[PDB]
This record gives C-alpha cells, structure tokens and sequence, in this order.
DNA sequence: ACTTATCCACAAATCCACAGGCCC
DNA sequence: TAGTAGAAGTAATAGTAGGGCCTGTGGATTTGTGGATAAGT
C-alpha cells in the first residue's frame, strides 16, 4: 500500500529527543481514536515524523484489517482536492477522505497561503473528528507559527496532544548506525560508527548516507572497513564558535594594526575604524552581551558602544566596498 | 530516443578519477532504487556526468525495456514547469514526471534561484522515491555548496551516494584518445596522440577539440599524421598552480638563509631588507592582492613601505644584471 | 529571404589564407550535424566569414529545400531574446531558435560580458547539439581569448573544430578582383590589376570599395581605365570613425607610453595622466559606450570613466597649457 | 646633533554596487 | 388503436526565472606624498 516496510516501531531507536513522540505515537497506535484523537507531532528534518506516522500506520493495519488507514501528504490533499473541484468530481475526494478510520495527514505547513485547501481540511477534521476517528499531523513547526492558518483549523491542531522531536544526541547516533548495519547485514567495527556519529551530527539522512559513503568506497577498495578508511571516505563531506579573539585579530590583520593596541585610549582615526568595524562585526554576528564586549574593549561605555554601531551602520548604508570587505571578512571567519 | 548512442558504459574509459562514479552507476544501472536509491555525481566540466546517466538509461533500457527512464536537463524542468502552470496542464506535467521508473536529471545547480521549481523538484523528488523509484542527479559543486538550496532538498540530496569526477590522467587521456580515434576509425602513431595529451589538460572536450583539429588539418594538407604536424595544426590551441605569498617567502628564505618568522621581525638590518625588499617587488609583480595584503603576510607593514622598497628595487635592476639574474631564478624557482 | 545571394559556395575561391575554413565549411555543408558539427569561424573583419556562412546556408537550403536554416548576428539574437523577455514571449523566442535544422550565428565576441543572454545561448547550443542539429559560429578572436566567458560555455565552443581565417596574399586578391570583374561583366587592363592587388592590403571591402571609387572615376570622366586615372582616384571625402584604439595609440606617440601597458593595472600618475585624458577624448569624440572602453581598456567602470572625464574637464578649466594641448591633440587626430 | 632610512597620517585618482531614466 | 406538452438549479486553485544599459552621484580604497621619528654615526 501506501506505507513504508522499513518504516516501524522495531526500526524505531528511541532517545532523549524522540521518547514523548514516540510513546505518544504508540499510545495512538494501540488506542486509535480513543487517547490522542488529535495527535499533532513536529520537529526538524530527517528526524523521523514519517517513519513514525508510517509505524502507527502499520500497526494499526497488522492489529485491525478492517481499518481503513490512509497516509497521505499535505500536497497530494492539495493536488487531490483541486483536481477534484476541477473536474467537477468533488463528491468523491470527499466519500474517500472523510470516510478514513486513521489520517495520517503529513507536513500540514505545506497548506499555508492555500485559503480553499485550508478550509477543505478544516472540514475534512471537524467530519473525521465528529465521528471519533483518529487524526495524525505533521509539521516542521508548532501550529502556532504556521503562517497564514485560520484560528479555527489552530484550535483544531491544538485541541489534543503536541509533541515535539529534538535532534538527537550520540549514544542514540551510534545505535541508530548499528541498527542500520545489523539491518543491512555487515559487521563494521564500533570506532567506524563512532567515528561518523561524532563528525556528522545533523539528521539521520547526512547520518545514513555517510554510512553509505563508507560502506561503497570500502567496497570499491575491497578493503576492511576501519577508522582510517571511514576518514578517507568522509574526507570530501565533512559550526564553529565565533569568538571576539578572533574576530579582532582578523580585522587588526587586515586593518595594519597590531593585537596589544585594541585596549589602547588612542582616539586616532587609523585605529579606530577598524575597531569600530571589530565591534560592529560582534555586534552583528555574535550573541555576546553588550557590557561583555564593552569589557572586552577595554571597559568601553555602552553609550559610546551605542555611538559606533551607529554611525558605523549609517556610514556603511551609504556604500558598498566596505560591505564587500565585511563580506570578505566573514568567509575567512566561516 | 532522447538518449546518445555514443555515450555507453562501453565508451566510457575507467579512469583513476571516475572509478567510483563508474563503479556506482554501473550498480544503480545494474539495480535501479534497489542499491543507492538517490545518485549524486558531481565534479568538473567536461569530465563524464552526462556520459554516465546515458550509460546509465541506456543500460536500464537495454535490461528492461518495459521501463520508464527519463532524461532531461534543469532548464528544460523549469521551462516546463513554467509552461505548464501557464496552460494549466500542470495536471499533465505531474503525471509525466512523478510516474517514471528511472529519473535522470541534470546539472541541478540550475534550480539555485528558482523557488517554486525547487518546491516542484522536492515534490517530485518525494513522490519517485516513495514509490521506490530510481533519481540520479548531476551537479558540478556538491549541495554544500549549491546557493539557495532549501535544506529538505540539500537533505534529500546528501541522503543516498555521493560521488565525484575528478580530472583525467594522462594515461586515461591516452586511453580515450585512442578510443576515439578507433571509434571514428583511422590510426594515428603513438606519440602524437602522447604529445595531444601532455599539452591538452583541462578536460575531454578539448582533447576532443585538438584531435579533430589535427585529423582535418592532416586530411586537408594530404600528409600522414606525425609530431609536426601536430604541432602546426595546433600552433594557435596537471594544475594551474596559482601562487601564494607563503611560498614567495619560502622561496625567498631558502635562497637568502632567513628564517621564516624572522620575515615578520622588525629588523631593519640590511641583510634583512634587501630580501624583503626584493619579496615586496616580486609579489606586486606577480599577486593580485593588494599592498594592504602584502602588509598583511609580514604582521601589519605600511604599504607606503612595500612600494618604497619595490620602486627601490626597480631602481637597483635598472643598474644591477646580477640583480636581474636572481630574480629571474626566484621566478623559474617560483614556476 | 534574410540570405545575401551575392555570397555563394561558386563565387568563393580556394584563397591561400582561407583554404582550410573553406574546406571545413564544405564539409559541414555536405554533411550538416554529422561532420564538424560545433563550427567555429575566427578571423578579422571583412576577410569572408560572413560569405562562408551564407554560403553553406545557401547549399543546405538548396541540397534540402524543408530544411530549416536560420543566419543571424548575435546583435540580432540578443535585441529578440531581450524583448521576449520583456514581453513574455520567452516561449516563442525558444521555439524559434531551438528546433532550427542548422543555425548561423555571428559576431559571438562581443557576447562578452552581456551575461544571461550567454546562459540562453548555452542552452540553445545544449538543445541543438543533444537533437542532432548544426551550429555555425563566427567570432573576430580566438575562444580562448574572448573575455568573460564562462568555462562551460568555452568547452563547448571549442567542442569542434576551429578555423583561422589569414588576411589574403596577392594571388588571392588576383583571384577575387578576377572573380568580381566576372561578376560585374566589366574589363580593366592588367596593369591596373596588378596596381589595385599590389598597392592596397588593408581588406577586401577595402579592395572592393577601391573597386567602386575607381569605376565611378571612370564612369565621371567618361575615359578608358588606366594606371594614370587609377592613381588620380586613389590620391586620397571619408569621415574616418574614431576609435578608441586610434586614441590610445596617438596618445602613447604623443606621450612616449607604450600600448600593452593600457592593460596593466600599474597606476603611477605619468601613466594614468594619458590614461585619463585617453578617456576624456574618447568621451569626447567617441559614440562608443564608456563600459566598452573599461572593458578594451581592462574592463573597468563606467563609473570610472565619468570620474576621469570630470577630473579632466576639472583641470581644464583653470589651466590653459591643459587646454591647448587638447585642442593641439584634436587636430592631430581630425 | 643631524640626517637618513623607515614607519605612519593624510589626501587624491580610482573603482564598486547601487539609485534612475529612458524607452523599447 | 392512433395517438401528449412539459423544469428550477452549484462553491470553489497554488503557482515563474529572466532584460543591458545610454546615463550618474556617493563613497570607499588603495595607494603616492608628505610628515613624524628612531638611530647611528
Ligand atoms: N530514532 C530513529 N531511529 C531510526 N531511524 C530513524 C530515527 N529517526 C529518524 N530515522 C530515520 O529517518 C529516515 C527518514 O526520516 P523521516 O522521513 O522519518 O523524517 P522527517 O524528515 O522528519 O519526515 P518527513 O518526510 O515527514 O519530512 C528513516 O529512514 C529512518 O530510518
Ligand atoms: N571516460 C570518459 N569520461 C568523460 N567523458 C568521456 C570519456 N570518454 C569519452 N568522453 C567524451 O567526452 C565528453 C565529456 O563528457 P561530458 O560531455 O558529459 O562532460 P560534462 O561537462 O559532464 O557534460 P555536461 O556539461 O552535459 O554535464 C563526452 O561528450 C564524451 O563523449
Ligand atoms: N578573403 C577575402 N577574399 C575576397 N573577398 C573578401 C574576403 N574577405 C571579405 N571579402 C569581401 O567582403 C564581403 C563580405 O565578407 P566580409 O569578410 O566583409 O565579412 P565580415 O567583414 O566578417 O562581416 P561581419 O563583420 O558582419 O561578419 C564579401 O562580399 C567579399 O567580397
Ligand atoms: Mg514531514
Ligand atoms: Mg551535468
Ligand atoms: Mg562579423
């Protein structure tokens, strides 16, 4: 059908950020329609809110063939729905999407700036809810900061549970790696897989697919896979903290100035500017306190902090080249 | 059909810098969405992208021919795409393309800047590889680094492999030299095909250029094909090994017997100067950074200072051949 | 149709300087998309790229009448692809120019640095290459000397084969004084043959030029044609364009400056005196645009330009000997 | 003690993306 | 057996990439010019 075999509970490496969700979904899959009828679930990418949608999906299939469970994308009930109402055939987008005893309705922020589509839904959940049959939402967001949404299909989202995913952290990495191995059928050794969890942390996709990357350039060198392949494999894939150190003895590198002057009380223009530049670039990039900056600087005023940032952002709104050096300046420092 | 006769995985010659991308879309043609579901290759221009996802179509065409393999480039994506939002066909267009067993799509870069392209790709992109269709996509720079890529897309992207062309040796240049000049069916002697190889290095295009160049200048001056003639038919036609100021000043240290972090000291000796003098001239003729760079690479000098030594330096070779030699070595060393 | 029917394969002759373009040209002729498909014809102005390239539209359209053969210089290309764009009309634009049998393009070079419309071509050249169709390309500079472009779009051009058209030889200048004495069914004696090969090497639209003026002379003065009335013609009622080129090089016999050095990026004040009062006289006596002259003088601003005229015009107007020079200067060049 | 080579402040020729007005 | 004259109809999408440049101030910026300064002789 219209499910993922890969996509289940037993595949499912549970952790910090993906228990609640996870045990939310398994409360939903054991009770459909009677815990969590509005079961609303969200996160980051390549977290797995699909893979999840997909194994309460199955379970509820494998415990209950009579259930009419229906997995879907937000932008196939777009693409449906305006099909329908375009070929005059709206009666039966509706007798097959009101009649579902599961919704598995994905990626719902996909329906913002869809004004029609949004109230097709609207409706759709007050007809599926009214009659006590589970509904399943996912998103990228929270419902409250999915834009242009209609207060009535909000309160809807937020009527029964909302659970959120969080990236997850190494020992969870490092099993979800040995659950794909074991899964596959290779034996890697556990510095391989501690090795890529720790130099790739983003989602499971980049996860996954340095594991592939490992695995097929092994198997193209016909050579045991160890930590000094894996690093070769990995070596054209693989942010940093910006610290004011460094921001200043970047611009003091460009700006001919020395280090030990930047605390200096000389007022003199070859000095200042690009000290100002240093402190505007802070500013503007980094999340350091004001009176830290301040202290940094030598136990500067915030005043005098306040006049530089300004007359720097008035003097650099009026040209380009020294928006070109900042540009410059910041790709060195990525 | 849409796809080249010519280019086959039987064409395609097996090269240090391909092996992987070779070894993998064999293995995607061999077992489309059942190996590497999604295929990025990306490398140079000119180095066999497009080459292999024909390969690729025209090996899974071959081994089943029940199968929808499709090709086509960005462009010709979003000149569709845009066609059909215009005719309202777009119905049509989805139908098209979300229903294809084996997706080839090219130079992907191209979508960088086209918003509702990119959300149409991502879709389509969604729906092939729910329904465990095969999507191999080209690129020239990996999706790291393609600009203005939502990262959905840039996940799916890094999801499946990822592999890279890299440029040719010279002994794989040799070898498709001598696969085309068997192809298009005339013998050429060895060594004008080496000397081909040696002075062509950018990618197989101009090898391509330079051999159908030498054929036709031989068939018109009616004469055999040796290393002169060569030479005359490409008389107007493995890096470029860009300079760096920390290797001016390698240079210049290894020839002069000063230190590396003495370049940045505050000396004024003589002994000391004269290097950096003549280091100040060598690199405003050759760099292209500025003289705050310059000041820059020897911990904060006034470029005041670097052209006062450059026009002294200029001063002294106008009188000074010994001069002139010794910078003239630092410049074949620095070659 | 938008074909010349003077230029024609009968009417040009094998030349010492052009035997190998012509070749290549007949071949492509004979065999459209099969032989040296990507054609590329680099040479001086007025030395028979445009015939060449009328020529084999001539024969492909004559060997196949419903074959689809479309000439165009690049100024036409893109004036057509920048209103389609302006009108909406992108779509007919690339119906027209992607699914031609054979297309004859000329004047690629100053497709230099007009961005976007290189991209279009790009894509025509992909299209008509991928379909098996025929490009013919004319250019006044080798591909890898023409500037700004993109490495992709170069690899492309010189793809194919690449011809060198030579300034002709005396026996090719006989050749063609024959061939246009046959064709306009006019007799002249020998010696005014040699007078007119021998003593005018510039081009042949100069020679043909010189052809006209001498027959009018004769034509006025009603007397046979001779070596006498030939030289009395060409004595010398021409305003000669002004070109950037012939300022530069007055300038620099003026000032004792070189010409290669205008490219260099050294900007010492003996060197950018010429240089700005170059730009001040080219603003004033060209109707060229400032960006081109940037861009045959190291491509730099427009911006540029007008701050050096300003400058100059500056100076002007509170020193005489600056003025009298400039005037001494223009009369030198009128 | 002075003058000479060297480093730094300062002003001007130059070059950048950027506002605008055609006008197609 | 040879058979008549039939009306009043709905609520409906999501939607693209794009042209140089003729001009033209504003302002950085990257230097040369001049001045300040240590030293060494
Ligand atoms: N905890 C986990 N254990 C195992 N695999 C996981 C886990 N979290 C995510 N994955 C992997 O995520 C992959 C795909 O991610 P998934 O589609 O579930 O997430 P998503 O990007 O949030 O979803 P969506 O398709 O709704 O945007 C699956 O193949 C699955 O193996
Ligand atoms: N081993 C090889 N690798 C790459 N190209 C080859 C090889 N052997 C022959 N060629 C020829 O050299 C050309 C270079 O490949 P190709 O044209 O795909 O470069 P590309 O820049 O990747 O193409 P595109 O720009 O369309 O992506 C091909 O047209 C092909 O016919
Ligand atoms: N080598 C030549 N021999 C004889 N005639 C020539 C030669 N070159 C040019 N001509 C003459 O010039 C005319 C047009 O060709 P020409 O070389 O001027 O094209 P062109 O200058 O390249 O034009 P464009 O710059 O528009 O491409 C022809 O009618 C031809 O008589
Ligand atoms: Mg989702
Ligand atoms: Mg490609
Ligand atoms: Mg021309």
């Amino acid at each position: 059908n219209m499910l993922n075999p890969k996509y289940t509970f037993d595949t499912f490496v549970i952790g910090s950020g993906n228990r609640f969700a996870h045990a939310a979904s398994l409360a939903v899959a054991e009770a459909p329609a009677k815990a969590y009828n509005p079961l609303f679930i969200y996160g980051g990418v390549g977290l797995g809110k699909t893979h999840l949608m997909h194994a309460i999906g199955h379970y509820v299939i494998d415990h209950n063939p009579s259930a009419k469970v229906v997995y879907l994308s937000s932008e196939k009930f777009t693409n449906e729905f305006i099909n329908s109402i375009r070929d005059n055939k709206a009666v039966d987008f509706r007798n097959r999407y009101r009649n579902v005893d599961v919704l598995l309705i994905d990626d719902i922020q996909f329906l913002a700036g869809k004004e029609q589509t949004q109230e097709e839904f609207f409706h759709t959940f007050n007809t599926l809810h009214e009659e006590s049959k589970q509904i399943v939402i996912s998103s990228d967001r929270p419902p409250k900061e999915i834009p242009t949404l209609e207060d009535r299909l909000r309160s809807r989202f937020e009527w029964g549970l909302i659970t959120d995913i969080t990236p997850p952290d190494l020992e969870t990495r490092i099993a979800i790696l040995r659950k794909k191995a074991k899964a596959e059928g290779l034996d890697i050794p556990n510095e391989v897989m501690l090795y890529i969890a720790n130099q790739i942390d983003s989602n499971i996709r980049e996860l996954e697919g340095a594991l592939i990357r490992v695995v097929a350039y092994s198997s193209l060198i016909n050579k045991d896979i160890n930590a000094d392949l894996a690093a070769e494999a990995l070596k054209d894939i693989i942010p940093k903290v910006i610290t004011i150190k460094e921001i200043q003895r970047v611009v003091g590198q460009q700006f001919n100035i020395k280090l030990e002057d930047f605390k200096a009380k000389k007022r003199t223009k070859s000095v200042a500017f690009p000290r100002q530049i240093a402190m505007y670039l802070s500013r503007e990039m980094t999340d350091s306190s004001l009176p830290k900056i301040g202290e940094e600087f030598g136990g500067r005023d915030h005043t005098t902090v306040i006049h530089a940032h300004e007359k720097i952002s008035k003097l650099l709104a009026d040209d380009e080249q020294l928006q070109q050096h900042v540009k410059e300046i910041k790709e060195q420092l990525k």
